[PDB]
């Protein structure tokens, strides 16, 4: 349900704190808090690195907060 | 852009992870990484229209990630 760690994960990489304060599970990266080209593969990197989480927004068009977040309940860490 | 930045944009086109690891600098595209002529192109494609970027990745023999770097 909660996608609070996503939300704090966009704020780790420099997402505007006003550009988030709307963001609901189905907020869409792209199509809702229009996140650029840099701030994507900013984020795929940060998800990758810090949590384990394995995304491509050049393959697909967009996700979901919810689906990031679930994503990062799931993932297998070592921690 | 960062070692970590090219690393991305290649995991993007499908280069393997495993075949990413320890790269550096000096990691050279062709010789080191042995990216195809579709990879390269892809590649191309990638910065192209995902960045504005337009690079001839066959101006030189190879690149490495900090030549890449640098002519992005």
């Amino acid at each position: 349900v909660s996608v609070d760690v996503l939300k704090q994960l966009l704020l780790d990489i420099g997402i505007a704190e006003q550009t988030l304060t709307e963001i609901e599970p189905g907020t869409r990266l792209r199509a809702d808090l229009g996140l650029s080209s840099v701030e994507t593969t900013d984020l795929e990197i940060q998800l990758r690195e810090r949590f384990g989480v394995r995304i491509n927004l050049w393959d697909k068009a967009d996700y979901t907060m919810e689906q990031l977040a679930v994503g990062i309940r799931e993932m297998p860490r070592l921690e």
